[PDB]
């Protein structure tokens, strides 16, 4: 149905629940109520794969409500970095267009490596690739160059809602992000 | 069935409930037990579309009870501004007249822009536009000039009750206000 | 059935319940356990329509129990003024006579305006107007001359019980006093 | 079936319950565990109608248990004065004899006025009048001369238990004492 | 069935329960875990009727457990004096012998008056009188010479248990001791 | 089903439950998690009958878990002294051998008197006497010389569990220890 | 049904539960969120039998989540020492390879005795001995040379989860480790 705008406040899981999905302690979280982009990427086709909850994707006249949260192991530690973003739109078409602003504008990014200049002044190099995608689903993976750290991301279009879930950690975040995305979707 | 005068105290939702409807934190609220107008508008036709719970609309010898509340993000923040007003009338006709005091007096306001002078001293310019309206429902949307901020409002005439729900925020407050209006209406069965 | 004397203590609703009936905050109440008249009226026919719980009406050798309470918005605020009085009589006849001390002695008060001299020294002017009255019910409404303030009053004779309910406010207290009178009656 | 001695401690109702029966506040009570007489009457036939819980009535070799309580509006207020007395006897005959010590010894007290000299030194004049009396029930009313104050009393013989209930107040205590006597009898 | 040794701790009722049985306030109690005799009697046949929980009766190689408690109105007040004693024996025969140390040794005590010299130095005269006695029950009543104060006692042999209940008061403790003995027996 | 190692922590009853089995106050206890011997005996055949929870009996490479507790009236009172020991073994045979380390090594001890030198420096003389013993049960009773004090003990082999229960008191601890043993066994 | 990564946080039992399994007081515990090896062994074939939750066994690009905890009688007492390690893998194969990294690399450790040099500086000598092992189970027992102290260990492969449970004490920890391994396995029925 037209998921009521109130779902965004429940669809973003707390640090406690995030911890019991990734299977590790998560002591620090920061809730963001407005879409932000705290970077710029050299290869501009990868922009909408770098991070989730981006103005470019979510900012729209028909955006009813938006809520997200960045979760970490501690304030100082990034062993696990999880991010969630949920936007409710007035119409299904408004959400469908926001979903396609991710899939259409990230053609060519798959299999490329580019630099990402953060607002704090730092620079990082990430290798983007893969991502099994249907009409309503778009996944992808970004690997930090010169480490075994990988971020698995899922973007789900469910009627008038656009879910985005990101899980960063060594090994394989694939199973974790899929559970997190599904856990968020259940609140709708 | 007509609602009893008591429903007004339950029909106005708290800041917690309002927060869960809009989908954002709402820390500040202020309950008003008497209809009030804290502004004057340049184009006077738009008067009864500028705000809700107005004495012009609700003050009547057949007003049995009235209750409302303004809710905000914080005391110093208006990212979300929600307002509610519920009035119970002695008769269905008394309420129907109070409803028509909104629809009749706001003809021509649709599609216009006007400045609004607030009691605190500030001035804001809002572009109005009429929404869907049946015999027992009147919805309109007002947009602040220069910004992406919009207030969606719903006025509902339910037997001997007149509901009013306003939700102000960037993007589309259309779904949010409809949930709030419906949530207020459900308590009339109590 | 005949009501037991004990109902008077339950039949007079507290400020919390009175508030929920009128639909406004009621912070101040004062219980009175004895019929009392703290005024005299110029047109003496209006006496028993000025106020409720009057010695003239209730005081009788067959008065078993009596209770009442005046309720206000605050101690210093009269936006809403509610008053209740309940009296249980030894016989149905004794109560029926007490009821007829309200209807018979208030002939010629309907449609009149008279001054009311309060014990505290103040004087007020109220215009009286008789309402619907059956054999077991007597409703009247009094309006303070030069204001939109009106008091709707209901007097109900239920077997051996005499209920009196008053609700004073701007607008229309007609619905509110009917809910109050009914709520007081349900306790019997 | 014949009540156990333990009932006396439950058959005497507290000030809270007594207040709810008379329909007025009762803030002061005083439990007495032994029958006493704190007076003497001029016309000696009226002795056992003056008060309840009297040694003359209850004192018996077959008295199993006894309990009573005087209840008032407050310590300094006698608007309502309620008294209860319950005695359990070893045999039904012991209780029946104790019942007949009230009915037989108060012949020629009905319709008389007499003075009652209290232990504290005071004197009061009361006018007695017999009420409805079966084989197991004896009711009577005493009225204080020169006031509207009347005391309705009920003595009930139930199996091996003798109940006594007194309610003193202006107006009619008749309904109130019958409720009290009935409420006391239920606990058996 | 033969009771377990543990019943003694539940079979002795607290002052609260004893108060509800006699139907009067009981504020003071003292639990004794060992049989004692704090007196000697002139006519020595009456020894085992003077008191309960006596070493002469209960002290046996086959005594598994024992518990008792003396209860009073207060530390200073003896209006009601109640005493309980419960002994569990290894075999039914041991308990039966203990019961017969009460019935056999108290032949010729019935209808006699004798002095009783207490440990504290005081002396008291009591008139004894045997009550109904089957094979498993032995009831007797003792009266303090001069006063209307009587103690009704019951001794009950229930399998491998020996109960003793005493209730002292003016009037008739007969009903009260039977309820107590019955209440103690139910805990088995 | 062969009892899990965990049972030992629940099979040992606390001072509250021990008090309700012996039917007397038990204020002091001390839990021991390791088999100990805090004495030596002159006639060394009686070693495994002197006390329970002995290293000689329980210590074994197939001992899975062990728990026990000594309970007394108070820290300075031994009117009642209760002791419990529970050992779970890896196999039924390991427990069966540990059971026979009691029955085999105590031949000739029955009907003998011997002195027991305690670790605290005291000496006590006890007379031993064997009781009923099947293939899975071994009961004995030791009597402190020159007193009526006796300790009834029960060793029970239940599958892969070896229970030991001791109750010390004047009179007969026989019924008390059989209840305690059974109470410990039910937790398996 | 491949167990979700989250199970690791519930599959590692607390000191209270562990105390009820071994049947003795367990006052001290320390949770470890990452596989770690705080020792080196002289005979290197015994490496993956010395301890549990070892990087060599668990560390893999398909390791989804890992959690474990060491439990003791007290901070200063080791009468009972219990260790648990649970790792969830992205596939059943990734977990099956991690299981075989224990069974394949500990051939010729059975019946041997070797010294073990701990990071804190201490040394301990342990006599190892292989136990019953199926395709999805690998049990072994190690005994501290010169004491009656023995550690029974179970390694269980359950779909995409690798369980490891160690119970150390005098007498026989065989029953206790089977209860603990079983208790940890029951929590894998949780979504």
């Amino acid at each position: 149905h037209p998921s009521e705008p109130g779902v965004v406040s429940y669809a973003v899981l707390g640090k406690g629940s995030v911890g019991n999905i990734v299977g590790a302690p998560m002591g620090w979280e920061a809730v963001f109520t407005r879409p932000f982009q705290a970077f710029w990427v050299e290869l501009p086709a990868c922009n909408n794969w770098v991070d989730i909850g981006l103005p470019e994707v979510y900012d729209d006249p028909d955006l009813a409500s938006f809520n997200g949260a960045t979760t970490q192991t501690s304030a100082t530690d990034q062993t696990h970095l999880v991010k969630q973003a949920v936007g409710v739109f007035a119409s299904n078409d408004a959400a469908d267009r926001a979903f396609h602003r991710v899939v259409d504008r990230t053609v060519g990014c798959s299999g490329q490596t580019t630099a990402i200049h953060l607002d704090d002044g730092t620079t990082q190099v990430w290798s983007f690739a893969g991502g099994p995608s249907t009409g309503t689903d778009e996944a992808w993976t970004k690997q930090e160059a010169g480490t075994d750290r990988r971020c698995f991301v899922q973007t789900r279009l469910r009627e008038n809602v656009l879910l985005q879930a990101k899980v960063c950690q060594s090994g394989n975040a694939g199973p974790a992000v899929n559970v997190l995305a599904g856990a968020m979707q259940n609140t709708l």
